[PDB]
């Protein structure tokens, strides 16, 4: 029994909070997205009075700095 690790040589085994942290970040992210498919499928329906005419601007609207 030896709750602390410390006490065996698998201790150094920690190196993987190492490599392993670098996914944690692209993990966590993974986890970010996730929750935001939870409001995606009414954004697609909804979607903001911004966003979207972005891409409907240039067929709405000139879209050109000039002319």
């Amino acid at each position: 029994n030896g709750p602390v690790d410390k006490g065996s040589p698998f201790y150094y085994d920690w190196e993987s909070l190492q490599l392993g942290g670098l996914i944690f970040g692209g993990l966590l992210c993974i986890a970010g997205i996730a929750l935001a498919l939870s409001g995606k499928c009414k954004c697609r329906r909804n979607h903001t009075p911004s966003s979207l005419p972005e891409k409907v601007t240039p067929l709405i609207t000139p879209g050109s700095a000039s002319t």
